[PDB]
């Protein structure tokens, strides 16, 4: 019937009671599943709430047990990284006509730029010409924005690709993508393939290549299923690498800007910094090489997660701000800025949140008499203000800036980074009163700029800010369990995410949740046979522009009712969360 090509690949509800033995559950991608820890995250505490995804965080270092998935120390995906530095290796002895791709969306792509950036920094600080460039979704702009569309095109992925590539003799693309997941990410592969005198291509997700997508992607052909498996068949003679290991679910169920954008950093500059001190050294990269550098970023959670109660703190902070209506502002120097605006953008499409709910700053670019002027003046006794520099940084530029907001706002809160024996300027350190400071060892840094420095911190404010922000919005009730229910359907993932989530919270069929969910997208207008047949890309398009979609939806499963029904039981509830929460009880 009309509608069933497009919905193939989609697996049966299961019975009450059998979700495991219909084998549903051993379909859902890794990065697609409920994290178990996280079953209650709506029930805990600021405290718990950084315990656990500190926790969740904890799993990108668990080695693999005794029939299951590879992990990051796991024997297969060390000696793939080790033969992947090999070959960035030989574009590293012959610069000319030589480049490296790091490429993804959203957040892949948000990863893929900082690395390009550290790494174009090596080799500029050794005097040799920068070999990096990124590639992002949407292109450059996408790097600071919330631009959730754009990684559903294979031919654009392909096409970016082409222009970067220019004229090169040699080029490597480390296309990322943690659920194996984008067509962008699909289609620069695929290309790689058909042409291995110039291209190589490294795939890099956190998905078993079976746990692939294999919808059809509207551009292409394939799948990425078939892209990443036709990669692996090629490995055999290292032409192409596939680098998957597993990291377990995410704490807030699919979102993959947490822990797998996390290992993307931990996975490849590792891997990237092992290839350039071992060139110097005229010595192949070794497990041992690349192990140094884990257990390094190993430490950096330990480390990092010293400070929780401190961060629960922020978090609670962050939290009372924004259920008083008010902002939360996010000030940083140089890279750690970045990150800060990464964080922010990405709760508007993550939680439905306003550009202004938390925004980041970088010392978006605006300097410290511009953001005085400007910024400073619309401040407010209910908002808070986030510091975040390390002891290398411009202290007098971050002490003056503080001063000025300490009057307009009290709820001001810091994150500094420093080695051991570096002391904070008494005026500042009487400006913070619980300040999350974090200490760092001293490590023999072989380059210049200290780059397994920069990386630590970097991942570090990462992770703090990613809990906070995350767990501020638990807080406020707008999570279901583990999953944001509530979300905006901007992709085509994010089309299969809410049809999975409706098959979760109501159990009834496939062809109900689909029914549903399309007439909640298409509402006013009523299913025909076109919009059954549609590709996947005009209900996103539809759907981008719309509220509530999903609770609609779910609603008329649950009442077993109309659109029109749902939406004025929605309208007569007190909120979204309780009409839903009601409803589920
Ligand atoms: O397009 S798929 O091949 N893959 C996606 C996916 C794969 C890899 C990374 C991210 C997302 C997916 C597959 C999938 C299977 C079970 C439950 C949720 C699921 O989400 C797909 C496969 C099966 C699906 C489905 C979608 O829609 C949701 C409901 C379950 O049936
Ligand atoms: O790396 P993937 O699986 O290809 O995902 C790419 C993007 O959808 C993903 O990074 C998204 O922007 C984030 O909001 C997920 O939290």
């Amino acid at each position: 019937m009309p509608g069933t090509k497009r919905f193939q690949h989609v697996i049966e509800t299961p019975e009450p009671g059998k979700w495991e033995l219909s084998g549903y559950e051993a379909a859902v991608p890794i990065t697609e599943k409920s994290n178990p820890l996280t079953q209650d995250l709506d029930k805990a505490d600021a405290e718990n709430i950084v315990r656990l995804l500190g926790q969740c965080d904890a799993e990108i270092f668990q080695e693999e047990g005794q029939s299951t998935y590879q992990r990051l120390y796991s024997e297969s995906i060390l000696t793939t990284m080790v033969q992947v530095a090999g070959k960035v290796q030989e574009v590293l002895k012959e610069p000319d006509g030589g480049l490296v791709v790091l490429s993804g969306g959203g957040t892949s792509g948000r990863m893929a730029f900082l690395m390009s950036v550290s790494f174009n920094q090596l080799m500029k600080g050794l005097g040799q010409k920068p070999l990096y460039t990124y590639l992002i979704a949407g292109g450059d702009r996408s790097v600071v924005a919330s631009r959730e569309g754009t990684e559903d095109s294979a031919l654009h992925g392909i096409e970016e690709l082409k222009k970067v590539a220019a004229g090169k003799k040699r080029v490597i693309v480390i296309g990322i993508s943690v659920g194996l997941s984008a067509p962008f990410v699909a289609g620069q592969m695929d290309c790689c393939m058909n042409n291995t005198a110039v291209f190589l291509p490294v795939l890099v997700g956190f998905n078993p290549v079976s746990m692939a997508r294999n919808d059809p992607i509207e551009d292409w052909s394939s799948t990425f299923r078939q892209v990443a498996e036709r990669m692996q068949k090629m490995q055999e003679k290292q032409k192409a690498f596939v680098l998957n290991p597993a990291i377990g679910p995410e704490g807030l169920s699919g979102s993959s800007r947490m822990k797998g954008g996390s290992a993307t950093k931990i996975l490849l500059e590792t891997l990237l910094l092992a290839a350039h001190k071992t060139v110097d050294q005229g010595i192949a990269a070794s497990q041992r090489c690349l192990l140094e550098i884990l257990r390094t970023f190993e430490r950096a959670h330990q480390v990092t997660y010293s400070q929780s109660p401190k961060i629960a703190t922020l978090m609670k902070s962050v939290s009372t701000s924004l259920e008083k209506k008010g902002h939360v502002y996010l000030v940083g120097w140089q890279t750690l800025g970045i990150i800060a605006i990464m964080d922010g953008v990405e709760c508007i499409h993550t939680f439905g949140a306003d550009f202004r709910d938390v925004r980041g700053f970088l010392i978006f670019t605006f300097s410290q008499e511009d953001f005085l002027t400007s910024i400073l003046p619309s401040l407010t006794e209910i908002d808070t203000v986030v510091f975040i520099f390390t002891l290398d940084d411009n202290l007098t530029e971050v002490q003056t800036i503080v001063e000025q907001v300490k009057e307009k706002t009290n709820h001001i809160q810091a994150l500094a980074h420093s080695t051991v024996g570096q002391t904070l300027p008494i005026p500042l350190k009487k400006l913070f009163p619980s300040i999350i400071s974090i200490t760092w060892p001293l490590l023999f840094f072989e380059y210049e700029g200290n780059f397994i420095q920069k990386f630590q911190r970097e991942l570090s404010t990462k992770w703090v800010l990613n809990t906070v922000s995350t767990g501020a919005h638990v807080l406020l009730g707008k999570i279901l369990q583990n999953h944001m229910l509530d979300l905006r359907i901007s992709n085509s993932k994010l089309f299969w995410r809410a049809l999975a989530m409706l098959q979760r919270f109501s159990g009834q069929s496939k062809a109900r949740c689909i029914e549903s969910l399309l007439r909640a997208i298409h509402f006013p207008q009523p299913l025909s046979d076109d919009i059954r047949a549609a590709p996947i890309s005009c209900h996103v398009q539809v759907a981008h522009e719309k509220e509530q979609v999903i609770p609609i939806a779910l609603l008329s499963l649950l009442f077993r009712c109309s659109i029109t029904e749902a939406q004025a039981h929605l309208a007569a509830a007190p909120s979204v969360c309780e009409a839903v929460r009601s409803a589920l009880a």
